[PDB]
């Protein structure tokens, strides 16, 4: 409904399906850079149920949901408010979540994925780190059979691993 | 020397300093579509001793050397000379450098790393498949600490792992 007006709004080219280019330039990171583009891509594919390379209004509003509820998550743990997380807000965003990693990992975590180079996440590269660890934690969990943190694996199951990432 | 005149030909902005599109579109993958990007980046960020974003004429006498090399190994498997790589080659070429793999896994090499979509694999894409193998080896080889094709990691060690591919 008020939905419907978002959507007109969000879709430029007046197509009935909205873009990449789209959905991207109707984000904010909260640092007047654009969106990260990789996140745009994971939500689309994730709600586009064609091969559209867009997504029409049925599928927009799943989307809606998926980035306000992203919005509740990142608002909650940002606590000093500021835009960004940091290592801190990060370790309690994930542990939240119900991570159990060391507070040293969260130094690589935040190298990997803010594109900022600023020591702290931004939204966008927010949902997509968290995107990327639910990824490698289905793939693991395929590998640990006993269910204790634990796989070993050999040269080649560790390639095909790998390659199941993608 | 005869190295001088192709510098000058393939740096079309005269800069002094071969770009990523310079050395693209000097490049043929032998199917008449632009050479693969990510292998360009990957063959530029080799050779480029400082963080220019591209190679001077010093720099480019290595990456003349590397090419011609990758089309001496390439041309050699290609028995066929069709212009692609098949399964079968594949599973020679690689087998040549020293890799173990099963048969079937060669299916997965061909899905991940041909961008043509045939079943093939171009000589662009062959240079970037078989970068990636050596980089996925290098990480196996630091875990593998006795040396026998087997690693046993930790959920977070594997977090590790995959992060430090990059
Ligand atoms: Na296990
Ligand atoms: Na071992
Ligand atoms: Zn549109
Ligand atoms: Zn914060
Ligand atoms: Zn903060
Ligand atoms: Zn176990
Ligand atoms: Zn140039
Ligand atoms: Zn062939
Ligand atoms: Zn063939
Ligand atoms: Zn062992």
């Amino acid at each position: 409904s008020f939905l419907w007006n978002v959507f007109q709004r969000v879709d430029k080219d007046r197509s009935g399906v909205i873009s990449d280019t789209e959905l991207q330039q109707a984000l904010s990171n909260g640092t007047w850079t654009p969106f990260n583009p990789v996140t745009v891509r994971s939500i689309i594919s994730m709600f586009d149920r064609e091969n559209k390379a867009g997504v029409n209004f049925s599928e927009f509003t799943g989307v809606w949901k998926y980035i306000t509820d992203w919005q509740n998550v990142f608002r909650t743990y940002d606590r000093d408010n500021s835009g960004m997380i940091d290592k801190n807000e990060l370790k309690q965003a994930l542990s939240g979540f119900g991570y159990r990693l060391s507070d040293q990992f969260h130094d690589i975590l935040i190298r990997k994925f803010d594109r900022q180079g600023r020591g702290q996440i931004a939204f966008d590269d927010f949902i997509q780190g968290c995107i990327v660890l639910q990824r490698l934690t289905d793939i693991f969990r395929r590998y640990d059979t006993d269910q204790d943190g634990w796989i070993q694996v050999s040269y080649e199951q560790y390639l095909s691993m790998v390659f199941s990432i993608v």
